[PDB]
């Protein structure tokens, strides 16, 4: 109905809305100067002194560091072969595509900005040759690009987008260089020529619904749009952190010494030089002062302020920082217990693994779509119906112990006569689906010889 | 299109105005004086005193030192049984250009620069035979060089370089002695300083791209050109234990020792030499001083300043700087525990084995790219549709536990009754893959002697 | 009722976690107090008596 | 110069395309072009 001109008005309208609001949550894990994090006790020309900190960066890289994906998984009815990484396998071809396209470098990016922001859009397009590009020009491109250069509007009834829009918003910030609209059967782009608009590049394309697709970090089913991760409980005690280590580093340049006085003394009599209020004297170590005393004069001192006091602060909030975020308690209360074997690592880690074994079935979930629309986009027409039941599968998250597993699978195993079969032992050991392929073809070798 | 004349000086201003950004984060690696790190209670005189916090070097050594390539992985035609024999395969290529370049130097180099700065380049061409180098004139030649010395323009549009320029200085001063453009159609240079300047050297070039590939530190998508390592909240706890530094420094030069006073006791009768008003009085350590008294005299002293009372602050800003860096906290002011056990190591270091292993993926893509280029440009035509699929392969960043590892692949591998082939042993071992071709040979060899 | 401690405590941490120093007797005039301001600075590095 | 100053060289033509003498430089990174000291500045102010 609407024309590309209006919609494309419209659209670049709602994208530079929405960065009002990600601009919030770039200022944790980047960290901006916030106001809320200034701590109030520092003198007005002192509070330049900005004191930055990282629970909302290591909280971020925790999960995003350990999510690895390797070959989808798609069942089959009678099929002869269910052995994932033949040369005709489904697994096989969508596993290709996203080698070709370094989704494995590209994906572990995209997963930042959708947990910092709370979406990343994936899309999907052919090759245009044109261009003359270094890639192989038979796979599709599916890239992934953050919320700050794609915006997506969906539906609230079919939970499903309806029309994006990428902006390129040129070298340095300036203006918009360029604008692509994908509706659900045609993309068209706009370069700015000077000012205004060149004329629409255009493509119609075989899908019948848009070609891009939200990672959306959905906490809950009533999150319709997803969540950024740096929850509200993590951005108070990170501001609240913050301020404690600005009023600790101004008492360090004011007060964690004691200050000095003499009372009853008059400056004329002890020599203080008029023009300049002034006294030096030379205070090599073991000298004594002797002064004049009519008054009944005598020395006091206001005492130092005891840093301890603040440190006392700031091992209560790392103690709260890692209880809200979940991750081993030596990442940021590192005054605590160091795990001492393999048991005591799976302990320590047991919720920073479910944290991302919950976000790897969230991920999931985008990169299944986006797959079986560039399935559609090489080939045409319906999709094999067992693609509708395809899964990604992912690298545990915990911290790898081999010898731990190694003599438990081989006491399973038992030279084969034990419980499990060859591939299990594999599989339990964590040997990848691409690495289990070059295992069977090592062993069909190795049982020729001996 | 654009005058290879105006190229230089249309961009060797924003190759200058680059500098200004690049010296920020230089001064945090090389320990430079900061404004931010002068301890403000310090007296004027004594400012001179500058301490150093060694928390940014620190935190770039350990990701970049624990990086190493052990070869590249392409996928073969007709199954993973490739070998380095007769018609060896296309991976053992580009490891002998990789040796020949010692790019096993320059890139455990470069990726430094790469972390400092947030990026670096990686120049491909032939070598030119007429300046008698100690170069293999048969390979491409391949060098990695620093953003303080080569800028490159990246297309906003698809991410790819447009243009880029050397810029070699005098080997003292600000004076450039060298200038080289880069652009797909050639390469360019030129042999004096700015102004004087020679005729354009050139080379015409057999790519449809800019022989010049950004290694950048993408931390996020929404990194669009790589950002330094040594991250702000780094940055804030470096200033921050400086300052503590030099006002502990100044509290023991000033204020670690009690000052003794006297008061209501006249000069003129403790015998001052007015002119001075010093006394010396012989002061080896049993003897007692006695005095007539004044008017009504009494001894006092000010008490000395703790200088525990710092250093309280300095442990704290230490376990911060572990917090953010993601340190094994044997590293920095080291804990009160060092990992005993095989598996207490990995729970350790397993903050700074993912951080690296993250690190491996995003360097590797610059690689492979590098890798495609050269090949490209050395065979000339096409490239082959599998090296789209190829894959750098890195050294394990944690610390090799050998005895863990043998009793492991031992006990899994059986003497060859057990459940994984042989190969995939060496693959556990950690054997790189130089190596595990070697024994390939001393396996046969024994073979032959049973 | 930890939320009320954390305010309680971070507002501890703003306006006392540090001593408050106070002088009794002192005329403003004699100490040099501005009295268009109701202040006076002094140069307090190290040591200074 | 054992008795004064300069007396008239020897000579040796080696034939090299490269002067005989290599470099052994302490590269910190790539924009570190010389080398330098090991003895960094932050462990000169620690020992200072």
């Amino acid at each position: 109905s609407i024309d590309p001109e209006k919609l494309r008005d419209q659209l670049l309208d709602a994208f530079e809305n929405k960065q009002n609001e990600l601009k919030s949550s770039k200022a944790y894990y980047d960290a901006e100067r916030r106001p809320d994090a200034i701590g109030l006790a520092v003198p007005l020309d002192m509070r330049k002194y900005l004191a930055h900190v990282g629970y909302p960066r290591t909280y971020v890289d925790a999960i995003a560091e350990r999510q690895e994906l390797e070959g989808f998984r798609i069942p089959s009815a009678n099929g002869e072969e269910p052995e994932s990484g033949g040369e005709n396998d489904p697994a096989s071809e969508l596993w290709d595509w996203w080698q070709a396209n370094n989704l494995d470098i590209e994906a572990t990016l995209g997963h930042t900005d959708a947990l910092i922001y709370g979406t990343a859009y994936i899309t999907i397009s052919m090759p245009d040759p044109e261009v003359d590009f270094d890639v192989d020009p038979e796979v599709p491109l599916i890239r992934v690009e953050p919320p700050t250069a794609l915006y997506a509007e969906v539906d609230p009834r079919t939970r499903k987008v309806l029309y994006a829009i990428r902006a390129i918003y040129g070298a340095d910030g300036n203006e918009i260089v360029s604008a692509t609209l994908y509706l659900p059967d045609t993309t068209m782009t706009w370069l700015r020529a000077e000012g205004e608009w060149e004329a629409p590049t255009s493509t119609p394309h075989g899908l019948e619904m848009v070609p891009v697709i939200p990672i959306s970090n959905r906490t809950r089913l009533s999150d319709l749009y997803g969540t950024s991760e740096i929850s509200p409980e993590l951005r108070s005690v990170t501001d609240a952190a913050a301020q404690i280590l600005m009023n600790m580093q101004g008492t360090a340049n004011l007060m964690a010494i004691p200050q000095r006085l003499i009372f009853g003394a008059k400056p004329e009599e002890l020599g203080i030089n008029a023009e300049t209020g002034q006294r030096m004297f030379d205070a090599y170590m073991a000298r004594i002062l002797a002064f004049e005393g009519g008054e009944g004069a005598h020395a006091e001192q206001f005492s130092a302020a005891e840093l301890r006091n603040f440190v006392d602060a700031l091992d209560a909030l790392d103690r709260k920082a890692a209880s809200y975020s979940g991750l081993p308690p030596q990442y940021l209360s590192s005054s605590s217990d160091n795990p001492a074997s393999a048991e005591a690592i799976k302990a320590a880690e047991s919720r920073l693994v479910k944290k991302v074994e919950r976000k790897n079935k969230i991920f999931g979930g985008a990169w299944e779509q986006a797959m079986r629309l560039a399935y559609k986009m090489v080939k045409g027409g319906d999709i094999p119906t067992e693609y509708y039941r395809m899964e990604t599968v992912w690298r545990d998250p915990s911290t790898p112990t081999y010898a731990a597993k190694a003599d438990a699978a081989a006491k399973l195993f038992a030279n084969g006569a034990g419980l499990i079969p060859r591939e299990r032992g594999w599989v339990d050991m964590g040997y990848t689906i691409v690495e289990r392929e070059q295992m069977r073809q090592w062993l069909e070798q190795d049982q020729k010889q001996g």
